[PDB]
């Protein structure tokens, strides 16, 4: 509250760490599913079912043009993109797959960074 803060955690890294992360999950062999924006309009229903498309390389445009205010919003993008993921594709389906293996990873080196 007011002139009552926690102690000051370290966040000057953040932003370079969060760039690594990325990084990391782009070379993935499972990354291509979501490495680009849909194609809106050539993917049926896309446009009017996933009300907040997101991919790699929006979120690398977002994190390199400081859209991100803190490490929250970027992790809350990078579930954005499996989020969607898991609402248009079946689970048993190589995409569905891509989906899983990528959140896993993801959460793996979420943890493993900051937790």
């Amino acid at each position: 509250s007011m002139s009552v803060k926690k102690p000051k955690r370290d966040d000057s890294k953040d932003l370079a760490l969060c760039s690594m992360i990325l990084t990391e999950m782009e070379t993935h062999e499972d990354a291509w599913p979501f490495l680009l924006p849909v194609n809106l309009k050539l993917v049926p229903g896309y446009k009017k079912v996933i009300k907040k498309p997101m991919d790699f390389s929006t979120i690398r445009e977002k994190l390199s043009s400081g859209q991100y205010p803190n490490l929250e919003t970027f992790a809350l993008d990078v579930r954005l993109v499996f989020d969607n993921c898991e609402t248009f594709n079946e689970d048993d389906s190589d995409i569905g797959r891509a989906g899983h293996n990528m959140r896993k990873y993801f959460e793996k080196k979420w943890t493993d960074t900051f937790k």
